[PDB]
């Protein structure tokens, strides 16, 4: 089973899940086949058989649950980089301002589920408790404006290998 940690709200309904805690809600549907039922404190799974497919089935739908209750009760974050003279990050409202070497500044606002911070004008993070939505939106981010080759200027994740 899967451990319900404090602060942490789960709600089945069917073969639809909504788990909700500090970090955020996030709703999943599951494969029919597998039953899903809050035993108290812990989350069970039960498969119909013990056919090869339905033990598949198990551990997937079991690992999906796990990092749906590890999303909203630790969260998930991915960083970048600034990396040029006057290169800037800012936050005015729900909104990340980039000022990278355009006449003017990118202006990006997250959708719903999604945080921005920028704790440095030159460090930004994208939070939220769907870790594919996370590292959708930091690439989207760098996709602004990449690393340039001849001097790496542009935006960069945190760790990225990017000789001149």
């Amino acid at each position: 089973p899967i451990e319900i940690p404090a602060g942490v709200t789960v709600t089945v309904n069917g073969n639809t899940v909504t788990v909700k805690g500090p970090k955020g809600e996030l709703t999943r549907t599951f494969h029919p086949d597998m039953t899903i039922t809050v035993e108290g404190n812990v989350i069970t799974v039960t498969r119909p058989s013990d056919e090869k497919h339905h033990r598949a089935l198990h551990g997937t739908t079991r690992s999906l649950l796990a990092n749906m209750v590890e999303g909203v009760s630790k969260g998930y974050e991915k960083a970048l980089e600034l990396v040029g003279v006057g290169y800037r990050a800012s936050k005015q409202g729900k909104k990340l301002v980039l000022s990278v070497g355009y006449s003017h500044p990118v202006e990006i606002e997250p959708e719903e589920g999604l945080e921005i911070e920028v704790p440095s004008q030159t460090k930004i993070i994208v939070k939220g408790a769907d870790k594919q939505r996370v590292g959708e939106l930091a690439a989207n981010i760098r996709a602004v404006r990449p690393p340039e080759p001849y001097k790496g200027k542009g935006i960069r994740y945190e760790g990225e290998l990017v000789r001149l």
